């Protein structure tokens, strides 16, 4: 009797500098939490950015999709908030690489401002906004499909590593999906208003189109 399917999982240990961080963003109580929505819209904001420059030079690259634009899905049954765009998208090695294994500097400096009574509001000075994810979120799942390559899904619920799988779910044209899975005493982030407000306060600047998709699985 055969698989419906099989894929191949990797584990890798994070950087020590980013577990670090990890931990510190997961455990710690901060009064402004909202602020991971703008960290992630700005991380999509520039995906975007970068597959647009490139297309300015060739056309082609937009065979996977010429819209560009960031969508938000709240999931209250499966308790997940997922942050969507069509930006450029990252390969195996992007997510290996610039998701865990390699630190840049802003790592430690990011930890070393907060040291120095920095808010971590700025954390996407230091171009760790992602990790802030972990502020209301359990476990994050990333899904991302770069031009020319296959479509793959990183996870991790902060114990030190993350995995990286190709998945086959449901086939993205180009683009980045983060699939916030909240802490129990989170889920305001799944409400309308609450959405709205984040977004109208933080990415007024955002010069793409973000649009609500509320999502709810009939019975
Ligand atoms: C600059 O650092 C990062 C950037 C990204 C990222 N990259 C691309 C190419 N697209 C994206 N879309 C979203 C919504 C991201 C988020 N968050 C994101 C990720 Cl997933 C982690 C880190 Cl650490």
């Amino acid at each position: 009797d055969q698989p419906m399917e099989e894929e191949e999982v990797e584990t890798f240990a994070f950087q020590a500098e980013i577990a670090q961080l990890m931990s510190l963003i997961i455990n710690t109580f901060y009064s402004n939490k909202e602020i991971f929505l703008r960290e992630l819209i700005s991380n999509s904001s520039d995906a975007l950015d970068k597959i647009r420059y490139e297309s300015l030079t060739d056309p082609s690259k937009l065979d996977s999709g010429k819209e560009l634009h960031i969508n938000l899905i709240p999931n209250k049954q499966d308790r997940t908030l997922t942050i969507v765009d069509t930006g450029i998208g990252m390969t195996k090695a992007d997510l290996i690489n610039n998701l865990g294994t390699i630190a840049k500097s802003g790592t430690k400096a990011f930890m070393e401002a907060l040291q120095a009574g920095a808010d971590i509001s700025m954390i996407g000075q230091f171009g760790v906004g992602f990790y802030s994810a972990y502020l209301v979120a359990e476990k994050v799942t990333v899904i991302t499909k770069h031009n020319d390559d296959e479509q793959y899904a990183w996870e991790s619920s902060a114990g030190g590593s993350f995995t990286v799988r190709t998945d086959t779910g449901e086939p993205m044209g180009r683009g980045t999906k983060v699939i916030l899975h909240l802490k129990e005493d989170q889920t305001e982030y799944l409400e309308e208003r609450r959405i709205k407000e984040i977004v109208k306060k933080h990415s007024q600047f955002i010069g793409y189109p973000i649009t609500l998709f509320v999502e709810k699985e009939l019975e």
